[PDB]
């Protein structure tokens, strides 16, 4: 629990930031710019 809870939060943060830069920033904001 003491090391496993902050390591699980770092694993969830890196997959959430990777899904935001691909799905929201590239196929969303940058596809609205490239029209």
């Amino acid at each position: 629990e003491q090391r496993a809870s902050p390591v699980t939060f770092i694993i969830a943060t890196v997959v959430g930031v990777l899904l935001f830069l691909i799905l929201v920033v590239v196929v969303g904001i940058l596809i609205k710019r490239r029209r």
